[PDB]
């Protein structure tokens, strides 16, 4: 089997990525945000805090013939902005892209955090990180691509984030006509639950690539791309006026600027993320000071490749044996 899902900004700044998914008998289509750096399938639903729903479409598994409680199960995840779910588990028949999932768990929500009570265009997340990351208790749970892997022509989902435009997700298969070049594959470390790999380094604008190791996780769910500091330095340096603002969170920079592109290393392969795609745009209406898309890592942990980098890329998650990621150009 295959699935083939259309993904679209939720605004202007591409901050997120929703694709309809269909859960439950009959379909109940949620728009999920497909996160690559998590691993649970989570709902705003029919037992959600009603004072904490504000838009977002719910499951109602009363309403599905298909849907299971799944007993004594909870689940609770917080997420790296400081944003945070829990609930309880039913299981029901979920697809995406025509690709359906039995028995998959689909993780109520009774309580959100105000993040996602006030973005009303998202109404769940579905995580595709590995399996060994996900929160139900007592029972680990399994993601959809997880369950859906042994059914795949192929065990591998793909990425195709569109710049201020829609994009793709694809299950089972890996659309040459959707990439230049070739795809430069490289190792992937599941030791923490991520995507985690290495990068061989990264130029700005027109500069001399800097040969150096950078460990990242591929995050689909995160919007942009936080580097170390030195190499998120070297890129602003660039950057007439830019400066990191401890009051705002990070880089701003002139709204008048004109900026580099940020090129990262794929083993002997160059992705280049044009400098359009590291504008945010103002930090507040009407200001002329805005957001870089590039930010320092030093207080995460950990380096991500969010959408910034990513949607720069064809990526290709392969989820064999021995897992790997793959870029292409686009």
């Amino acid at each position: 089997s295959t699935g083939s899902a259309t993904t679209t900004p939720i605004d202007s700044l591409d901050d997120a990525y929703i694709t309809p998914v269909q859960i439950g008998t009959p379909a109940q289509t949620l728009n999920l945000d497909f996160d690559t750096g998590s691993s649970d399938l989570w709902v705003f639903s029919s037992e959600t805090t009603a004072s904490e729903v504000d838009g977002q479409t719910i499951y109602t598994p009363s309403k599905s013939t298909t849907a299971k409680l799944l007993s004594g199960a909870t689940w609770s995840i917080s997420y790296g902005d400081g944003s945070s779910s829990s609930g309880d588990v039913y299981t029901d028949t979920v697809s995406v892209g025509g690709l359906t999932v039995t028995g998959q768990a689909v993780e109520s929500a009774k309580k959100v955090s105000s993040s996602f009570t006030e973005d009303s265009t998202i109404d769940g997340l579905l995580g595709l990180a590995f399996s060994t990351l996900n929160t139900v208790s007592p029972t680990q749970q399994k993601t959809f691509f997880d369950n859906a892997k042994a059914s795949l022509d192929s065990p591998v989902f793909t990425a195709d984030l569109g710049y201020h435009a829609p994009g793709t997700y694809n299950f089972g298969f890996i659309d040459t006509t959707a990439y230049t070049g070739s795809i430069t594959y490289t190792a992937v470390s599941t030791k923490q639950g991520f995507w985690e790999w290495t990068s061989t380094g990264y130029a700005v604008g027109s500069g001399t690539f800097k040969s150096t190791s950078i460990d990242g996780i591929a995050d689909t769910g995160t919007t942009l791309l936080y580097l170390p500091a030195t190499v998120v330095s070297a890129y602003w340096a660039q950057v007439s006026g830019a400066k990191s603002s401890s009051s705002v969170g990070g880089y701003v920079f002139p709204c008048s600027a004109t900026l580099p592109s940020f090129t990262f290393g794929v083993g002997s392969a160059r992705i280049v993320i044009p400098g359009d795609y590291i504008d945010f745009g103002p930090i507040s209406t009407g200001s002329s000071s805005c957001f870089g898309g590039i930010q320092s890592s030093a207080g995460i942990g950990i380096n991500i490749f969010g959408d910034v980098a990513l949607k720069a890329a064809f990526v290709v998650f392969n989820g064999a044996t021995t897992p790997t990621l793959g870029f292409a150009s686009k």
